[PDB]
């Protein structure tokens, strides 16, 4: 029943732990950043690591020539599984998953989902038994994946089949519930432009993430307890 901590692969600075940040702080958890697109490699052996969180990214799944760090991730991944290590994978780090597991990533038919969205619950997997049938999720994405063979579907929703899998002890969420108020500010203000061009109201998203972040940290904290758990 070793001390906690969390390795945290990240893609884009802004997109970072967002509120579970606030929770590894709360519970005293030890957590290291691995910035793979500035050339860094793990700082300790995988072996240290009681959780490995994948964060998300605007990178394909399919694009290692372009971004040559996602190859040393899916090396990482690989092993995590291996290893049998805890492993979130959000966003990006969904489909680099089910890529891994066998599983095709394409771009989405129902156009992309930048906001707060439904998904709905379809599996009574232990590691989501807290969450609700139906949940406002914050979604920023285009691709979509299938669900590998081996996965357990946990999330759908209306645009897209697949919002959510589990396969041992690792999981997919192509959805945020880490990013809170605070994190939604940084976040309109990195991608204001965007936000501009597709006419999406800034207002409303960080309204929204006031009004759903202490429902969505209390979430995030059963997840990360029960993912954790020895």
């Amino acid at each position: 029943h070793h001390h906690v901590r969390v390795l945290a692969i990240r893609h884009v600075e802004i997109e970072d732990l967002g509120m579970m940040e606030d929770i590894f702080r709360e519970k005293n958890w030890s957590f290291d950043y691995l910035d793979t697109p500035k050339g860094e490699k793990l700082e300790r052996p995988l072996e240290e690591y009681s959780l490995v969180v994948l964060l998300g990214g605007y990178m394909g799944a399919y694009e290692e020539e372009k971004y040559p760090f996602l190859k040393y991730e899916f090396q990482l991944i690989e092993e995590i599984l291996k290893k049998e290590i805890p492993f979130l994978g959000i966003c990006l780090g969904s489909q680099m998953l089910a890529k891994v597991l066998g599983a095709s990533v394409y771009r989405g038919k129902n156009g992309e989902e930048i906001g707060w969205y439904f998904v709905e619950k379809v599996s009574d997997n232990k590691f989501f038994r807290e969450f609700p049938d139906r949940l406002r999720v914050f979604q920023w994405h285009g691709d979509t994946f299938d669900l590998p063979r081996r996965a357990t579907r946990v999330f759908t929703s209306e645009k897209y089949e697949n919002q959510g899998f589990v396969y041992g002890k690792a999981v997919g969420l192509q959805f945020h519930i880490e990013v809170g108020a605070r994190t939604m500010k940084r976040w309109i203000e990195a991608y204001k432009d965007e936000l501009e061009k597709k006419k999406i109201d800034p207002r409303l998203l960080l309204e929204t993430a006031e009004r759903e972040e202490k429902v969505l940290k209390g979430l995030l904290r059963s997840l990360l307890e029960r993912m954790v758990e020895s």
